[PDB]
DNA sequence: CGTTGCGGCAAAGTTATGGGTAAAGTCACACGTAGTCACCATAATGAAATAAGATCACTACTGGGCAGTACCAGACTCGAACTGATG
């Protein structure tokens, strides 16, 4: 029952130890979502998002 | 024994009480008795009103994200050219 933004915001990441996640969830987390294709992806922000 | 007063005995006399029978009184039939306020509690609405409830409008306070900007490479793709085998 929340958004996906405040999920990712509020709840992951803190989760995450990435200096930029950390920053972003409270100025807004446009980074993650300007570059949703890449959660998707192969490479590393993919399976950071998995795990 | 003769007389006189006294007392028992049993009709006789006097009141009283509950019955019957003719005969003097008594009284309703005469259009009429029912009829009428006064009385205070209970149901029973209908109106008066509620006390709270409902919504508008304004004032102030405080979370807080989106369109846009920016770099640092890694990696695939391919002009343009080099160079070797060959019929």
């Amino acid at each position: 029952g929340v958004l996906p933004g405040v999920l990712m915001t509020r709840e992951i990441a803190p989760l995450v130890n990435k200096i930029y996640f950390q920053n972003g969830a409270n100025r807004g987390f446009r980074e993650i979502f300007n570059r949703s294709q890449a959660l998707n992806g192969m490479g590393e922000m993919a399976a950071d998002l998995v795990q």
